[PDB]
Order: structure tokens, then sequence, then C-alpha cells
């Protein structure tokens, strides 16, 4: 087919669409919920199960439960549930003539590899796939070849330095901070002042709470400092009910817990340290260029003012000779899913598919011997 | 063809240009390096090799390999691509309408003159060719015709005594000691202040380091006095991550094995006393001239002071009525092809070319009857 | 003192005795931890640091920390307590009526001696002391006199080639492959089958499982086509808190690192090709005594079947003419300390050692001019 779909299923979202466009037409979050109470009307429908926004609008009665976890995923039904929403009642485009490309963080359990092709090969009868790291598909968005990316998604926090064309494996590192414990910090952190939030349901009103209220501070004890007199700091949201949230210094303390994992209890370096060893596990003379190329990934990587002290920790670290400078397009968001558009419909590419004949014969162990 | 190639061919450096010309204008590292690594992007060209300064700047990817050892060319393949390199991709003429000049250190084994001419009567279809010592032709380039060379590239190191008008073959000696040893020796020592180098990458940085920050020392146990107060004699190098290295008697310690080879294992005499024993092995009467006209050629004798040192050496062994004087011009490095130049373009020397229908019958032995 | 103690410290272990017995009495892990939380109850030890079994008993709680780094000693401080323990609460002697034998890696940075000397004569004020390296001590525990020794512990591997009391150094070769590499590596590729480990009391974890479940395969290629067929390799481990791990190829996978160094990224040769090189490094008409004496020690070489596969490899590069021999001890763990207490012992190297009027003349550089 000319059009191939790409969709990028991650530990929080899921983003799909179509090879050659710029922004994905269906993007939603991947959650399934299901009911926890009586049902006593008659008449209306049951529905078993309800996913995505349909379950957003009613999680005030379900239990939402994510199927994806750290990257790993647990629950397989809710998983194909999800791509069934996806591919027909989302995207209203059949699965079985058109060619799927994936996504997928390094450093994974081989079993969900086979699953996925699997699955995809034999509930869906697609007639090709493909899966592909999300950093080397955000480099593709950049529209570069050097350089190195941090992708900061919901479940997993991942480097890979590329080289012209080359990549080094021994210099993947990955730590298992991302999204999620950040708004389960959030939520910890937030009974000091005496808001206290438990369920599902109000998880996801802190995650919105720190969505759109939250910012990484330059300096953290001088903003502390400030914040003592706390005049300037304070702001306000709204509860879907109707009472008024006030936070003060948790603004800044929530989303400082990626440059010191200390806080909440994980023993191990922040964001700037890991990529600075990233860099360090290299050859000795390409760290020129991947300390002039830095890109950020992720949906994580939005907090404002995050490059302003990532290039202050990072200069601190590295010799006072090099320059330091650190990438952040304004479309962080989507760049694995720009990558990966451009990737499937590069005239080069067409050729590196996995064809259902050749699934027929090498069997489920195929895409270790021919994706990665 | 009026004007011939000269294609002088060291065993580190390769430098080739035209006859009747002052330099060569191309003049390039003699390094293969092939990748070593996964290569995951697509849509960049996967070249299978890069050759000269192509490698030389990717090295940090390649792994290197020199194709000639000690002057001995042990992979033919790599020297091919050398070649065609030399020819197509940095002087842009045909090989099948120009003749051209080779050099070949002396005591060699007699497969590499004939495997060199059959190569470049076979795979590149030259009218003429014609194979000299490097020596003689840097003999040809000061002017001269009564005199000693010690010629000291990056493989070998040998002497051509010379009267006038002829050569005395039993007089030739060749010790192995050159550059690469003393880079090798550069990199042993140099882990005695932490600083470790090992890959090949390294190593070029290592030779970058000893080609312009080491000197050769008039007096050893003077300077070692000098150094123990190490405040004057320590220097800097800015490796290309940023790191500064600095090293203090590893500046004369290294040049200084020519002269005593016992540091680095080998039980053998140094170049002074090799010269000096070169000299002793001629005849009575023609000693003189030979101690009056020294020639120093190659690129190892370019360090600081060398000249200063051998001429006490070398006095301190002579007798004391005879006069010693050692030729030290600004242009050491590329003496052999000013030389091959000058013969090339000489009017007499144009009976002596190999030419292919004399191959067409005499098949690949009439190298050894008509060169040497 | 008729008895001398011979204070054995290696990267990884710490073992320590007295000289003349034939195993030591004091062997212990070489860790400091630290703790890293509240403290909320009053009352209880709140000791600052624990050294050895101590710390490796409450690993749950502490920060564990090497201080010797491929033979390189980085915290003098970690290094100071560590002797400490090591004398009084661990071997109950004090140091000052009694000699002590050191031992340490060769080709290492100068600073090192001169600072172990500098500490054993500032903060301990013993009478005398002695460093030694460990391949020799090896080859004095086996009772002979040519061969060559491939001690591979944790943090350095090295080679020392021996003729009839001679010592070549410029045959001794040294790679930086061990052990703590090898670990690094079983952790990397034990997240395949979902298992992951990060922290430093998992470190221990894995480096146990290493220690009693992984064998080194005599071919490569046909024990992973065995392999494919997992049912006669796989084996099951028990974690501290009662779960259960099982593996498959992992148990030869990663004790191959040792022979293939391309699996971790290093631009290396083998352990049986250094060996190899180095025998090659020395003169012709010495290496037949060093293909037949070839002496295993180090904890890295207990690997079952290490000694068949090395001897195929070797023998797969010697001339078919020679006989290949190699020496697997039962004692290869202690073969140091057993060599380090025989020459203490010994009545001639009785004057050999480094009295304490001669460092308060010549000062800490004596040990590079009396010890080596
Ligand atoms: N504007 C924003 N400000 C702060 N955090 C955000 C913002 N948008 C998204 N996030 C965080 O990013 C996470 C979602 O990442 P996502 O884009 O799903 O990565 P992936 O697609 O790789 O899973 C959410 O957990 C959310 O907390
Ligand atoms: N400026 C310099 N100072 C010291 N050594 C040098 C310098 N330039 C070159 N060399 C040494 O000379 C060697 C190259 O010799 P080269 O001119 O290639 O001889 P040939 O052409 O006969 O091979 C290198 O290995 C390098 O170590
Ligand atoms: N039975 C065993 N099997 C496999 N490896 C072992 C065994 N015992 C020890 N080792 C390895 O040896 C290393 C310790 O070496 P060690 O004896 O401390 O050398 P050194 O004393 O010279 O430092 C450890 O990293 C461990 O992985
Ligand atoms: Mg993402
Ligand atoms: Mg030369
Ligand atoms: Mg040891």
């Amino acid at each position: 087919e000319t059009t191939a779909l790409v969709c990028d299923n991650g530990s929080g979202l899921v983003k799909a669409g179509f090879a050659g466009d710029d922004a994905p037409r269906a993007v939603f979050p991947s959650i399934v919920g299901r009911p926890r109470h009586q049902g006593v009307m008659v008449g209306m429908g049951q529905k078993d199960s309800y996913v995505g926004d349909e379950a957003q609008s009613k999680r005030g009665i379900l239990t939402l439960k994510y199927p994806i976890e750290h990257g790993i995923i647990t629950n397989w039904d809710d998983m194909e549930k999800i791509w069934h929403h996806t591919f027909y009642n989302e995207l209203r485009v059949a699965p079985e003539e058109h060619p799927t490309l994936l996504t997928e963080a390094p450093l994974n359990p081989k079993a969900n590899r086979e699953k996925m092709t699997q699955i995809m090969f034999e509930t869906f009868n697609v007639p090709a796939m493909y899966v592909a790291i999300q950093a080397v598909l955000s480099l593709y968005a950049s529209g570069r070849t050097t350089g190195i990316v941090l992708d900061s998604g919901d479940g997993v926090t991942h480097n890979v330095p590329i080289y012209e064309g080359y990549a080094l494996p021994h210099a993947i590192m990955r730590l298992d901070l991302a999204g999620r414990d950040l708004t389960d910090y959030l939520m910890k952190i937030l009974t000091e002042r005496g808001y206290s939030f438990v369920t599902t349901a109000e998880r996801e009103i802190v995650r919105d709470i720190k969505e759109k209220l939250c910012y990484v501070a330059l300096d953290f004890e001088n903003e502390m400092a400030t914040a003592a007199s706390s005049s300037s700091l304070e702001k306000s949201y709204e509860l879907p009910d109707g009472q008024v949230i006030t936070i003060g210094n948790e603004r800044f303390r929530c989303p400082e817990t990626l440059f010191q994992p200390s806080f909440i209890g994980m023993e191990s370096a922040g964001i700037h340290e890991t990529t600075y060893n990233s860099i360090m596990k290299c050859d000795i003379d390409i760290r020129k260029d991947l300390y002039a190329n830095n890109v950020l990934s992720g949906g994580t990587t939005m907090y404002p003012g995050i490059a302003d002290r990532m290039q202050k920790e990072i200069t601190a670290l590295a010799p006072s000779t090099m320059k330091i400078k650190i990438i952040a397009p304004p479309e962080r968001k989507y760049s694995v899913w720009i990558g990966g558009s451009i990737l499937a419909s590069l005239s080069t590419f067409q050729q590196m598919w996995i064809s259902k004949q050749e699934y027929d014969e090498a069997g489920p162990s195929i895409v270790h011997r021919k994706c990665f």
C-alpha cells in the first residue's frame, strides 16, 4: 500500500495515523475502564468496558487500568482491545490492507516483540510490520545524523548515542524514572497542605494539575528561599466539583526529582548525569559532536525551563573548552511519530518490512534477526 | 608522456605528484578503515571502507589498519585500494597514459618488487615503470655525488654509502627501528602518569602528540637531572574531548631510543653506531668524503636538536683529526620525492624504463635484472 | 620479626595473613558502605560506616563502593579504613612490630606505589615493607622458574613472561577486561528474560549468581545450537526474598567475553590472543619452555572448562609441532598469597626490605629504585 500505518504506542498515550502526514489524527490516553457498581437501570447500553476518551469522560464510575507498565505489557487482552479501538473505531481503516509501524523502548524483554508480532500477524492479518527504537525515530524527525537523544515519556527514560549513521549499543542507558513516578510523588507531597487524592480518577486530576501548573526551577535552593516568602509563587486550580486548590513550592519541587532521584527513594543518578555518562562511554574523538547535538524528546521534557537548567548542569561537568547546546523543538511531544512517518514513506526502507510469508516460515523469532 | 608520475610509497605516508615540480600535490596517511558497528540508520551511504583523510576524520568509528608493515606489504587488496585512491580520487589523472616511478627500501624480499610490477601492469595497464632506492633519490635531491644517507621513515631505517657515481652494496645496513616503535614506546611509558591509550584511534592521537611535543636532548643524564626539578620542561596538550594532558621527561625520553635501542628490548646498536659501522665497512681512501658528507633524510629525523647530538656522538667515535659535517636541510620530509622528480625528468634516465612489451616477454622477473 | 604479614590487596578481595602458613586467615570483600536513610531510632549504634562482612550483611541499607578500580586506588581514606580493619579488627596484630608485604599489578601509575609507602610509613609506622608483582609471586607459589602466568582477578589481567630467573619487561601485556566487566555484562544481558538489577545490593546478587552458576563452553556455536532446544541447560537460583530466577544460554554467554571482547564493545583481542602475542614478543630460543609452561592464576580463571577451551584456542594458533600444556592448580584463588608467603619467609629475601631509616633519607621515591 502507498500509505502505511504508523501507530506509536507509548506507556501512557496512543498516537496513530498515516505515513506522510505531519501530525497524528488519533491521539488518546491508553486506559481501559470497567464498571464497579450495581447498575440498577435497565434498557441502557450495558457495555462491558470503555476505552479512550469514552472512559476518560466517565472515569467517575469506572476503575481505569493502564495495560502498559514501564514499557512492559502486562495484560495482553487490554492491549488487543486498545489496538482494535485504534484501528476500527478511531481511524476507520482495515488493518489487512496496510502495513504497520511500531515503536518499543530499548533494553526490553525479548518476549514482548515476539508476542507483538504474533498478535499483529494472527488477530489482525496485516501484510507487513516493523518495530523501531524511539530514539532513532526521534533523530529521524529532527533531520540529523549525529547526536544523543534523551527520550522521556511516561514509563521509561533512555538514551541512544548515534554517530554518522552508526549506533553504539554499549552506551545505551535506561532508567525507570518517568512521568508516572512524578505524578505519584506529587500525590504524596500534596497531602502536606491537606489535599488528599487516592483513587485512579483523582490520579488523573493530579496528572492534569502537574501538566499545566508545574515548572522546572533553574536553581533549587534560591527558589526555595524565594518561596519561603510565599507571596509571588502560589497559584490556583479548579476541581471538577468546584473546590479551589492552591499550591506553593510544589510547582518546582515535583519536577526536580528528575535531577535528584533520592527524593523518591531511588538510588541512582539524575537525567543530566545519565546523559553525561552515556556520552563518556563512547570513544574520545566523537564526544564533541555529541556535546554539540543534544536532542530532547518525549512528553516529560515539556516542563518550562528544563533546557536552561540542563545546560548549566551539564556544563558544570563537561570541560570548560567544549560548548554545550541542547535542542528544544516546539514539537517535542510528537517527535517520535513524525520520525516514524518520515521513515515509513522513505523509498529505501520499503525493502526491510517483514512479509507474511517470511513469518510463515521463520516463525515469531523473525523479529530478533530482522529488526535489530 | 612528457610529465611522468612519481608516487613515493613509504610505510606510513603516501606522497604522489608530477615529475618536474618542487613539492607533491597529494599527501595523506596510508590507512584503510572499516566499520565495526550496527549501522541502524538507512538512506545514508553505506560505504564498505574509507581511505585517507576520509577515514582519518571518522577514525572514531572505524578500526584503522596499515597495509605496509616495516616496508613489507602484507595485504595487497588494501594496497590496490590505496593506489586507486591516489590515482583517481586524489590526483585526477589516468594511469594508463602516464609512466610511474616507485620507491622501496633496500634489502627487501624479492617477491615485493615482482608483485608490485605485476599489479601495476595488470590492474592499471601503465606503459612503463621503474623502481628505485630511497637513499639514492635523497642523494639526487641534494645535488651531490658522494656521501652516505640515513633514511629514517615510518617502518625502516637504512644506509647507502655512495662514492662518485658508484654504490657499495656490501656496506648497506638496515635496522628495523622507525617511527612506529617510537609511538609504541611513547604509549607504553605514557601510562606512568596515568594516561592510557589502547585503540588505534588513540594511537593516532599519541602520534600527533609525538610529532609536535618531543625533542632530542643533547645530553641525557644532565637533562634528567634538570627535569628532576620538574618546573621548566612540562608542557600541555589538548585532547579532542577537551581534557588536558601534561608530560615532563617523556618529551626527551621517547626520541632517545633511536640512540639507545636497549630501552625497547632490542639488543642492538643505535643509529649513530649503525652509520659509523656502515662508514667503516667501506675502503680507507674514500672515508674522508663520507665523513664530510652526511645527509639526513626521512620524517623521523625532524626532532629538534637531532643533528647537534648526532655530531657529538659521531665525533666521539671518529679519530680527532678528521672533521664531521651533517646536512640537515629544512626539507627532510619530502627529499625522497624531490629526488624522484629530479631523476624522472632527467633526459638520460628516459632509456631505463620498463616497456610493456618487455614485460610481455620477460615476465615479472625483468625487475630484478633491469632495476638493480 | 620472625613472622611477617603478607597483606595482598586485590581490586575485589582482601586476603591477609602471616608468613610461613599455607592459607590466609583473613579474607573479606573490599567494600565500604554508608547509610543513606533517616535513622529514626535512638540509642542504637550510629556507626558512620561499615567495612567488610559487617557491610556485606547490611548491604540492604547501605551503598557499597569499591575503593580500588582497575588496580588504581581512587579514594585513599577508604583504603586507610580498610587497612585499619585488616590489621586491628580482623588480624589482631599491631603493625609497628612486624614487616608487611604488598602486591600491585604492573604497568601502573607511579604515584600509587609512593603513596602506598607514604601511608604505611607515616600513619602505621611499620619498620620495613616491600611491594611485588602478582605474576612473579604466582610463579613462586607453583615452585617453577620458567613460564608465563595469566593473572585474571577483578580489575586487571596481565601477563609476565619469565625465563630462568629473569624477567622480560618488554613482553608484559595488560588488558583492563576482568571480573567487574563480566558482572556488568551479565547484568546487561539478564534483562532479556525480564529480570532487572540496578542497585549495588543487587550487583552483589548478580556477582553471586555468576560465581556459582556460569561455565565456559568449549564450543560456542554448537552450544548455542544445543541451547536452542532449551531443555538440558536451564538451571534455577534463589534470590534472598524468595522468588526463583532461571536462565538458559546466559550460563556460557557471559564467560565468553574473556575470549571475544567485541561483545562488550571493546576493540581488543581475547585473553588467549594476548597471551600468544606476549609469547611471540620474546626471543625465539625461549618460546618452547613458555609453550610448555602455562600457569593460570587469579579468581576469574575458576570457570569450569576454561583450560579445555584455552588449550584448543592456543593450539589453533601455535605451530603443530609444538606441544601445549596448561597448568590449572586446584588453588588458583590464593596462589598469589601463597607465593608471597613463600617469598617472605625465604632467608635470601631478608636483605631486600626497605628500612625506615632509608626512607627517612631517600624519601618516598625509594620504592621505584629499590623495588623494581
Ligand atoms: N505540557 C506538559 N507538561 C508537563 N508534563 C507533560 C505535558 N504533557 C505531557 N506531560 C507528561 O508526559 C507524559 C506522557 O508522555 P507521552 O507523550 O505519552 O510519551 P510516550 O508517547 O512515549 O508514552 C504524561 O505522563 C505527562 O505527565
Ligand atoms: N614534525 C615531526 N616531528 C617528529 N616526527 C615526525 C614529524 N613528522 C613526521 N614524523 C614521523 O615520521 C613518520 C612518517 O615518516 P614518512 O615521512 O612517512 O617516511 P616515509 O615517507 O619514508 O614513510 C611518522 O610516523 C612520524 O612519527
Ligand atoms: N568460583 C568462582 N567462579 C567464577 N568466578 C569467580 C569464582 N570465585 C571468584 N570469582 C571471580 O573472581 C573475582 C575476584 O578475584 P580476586 O580473587 O579478588 O582477585 P584479586 O585477589 O587479584 O583481586 C570476582 O569478581 C569473582 O567474579
Ligand atoms: Mg515518547
Ligand atoms: Mg622516507
Ligand atoms: Mg589476583
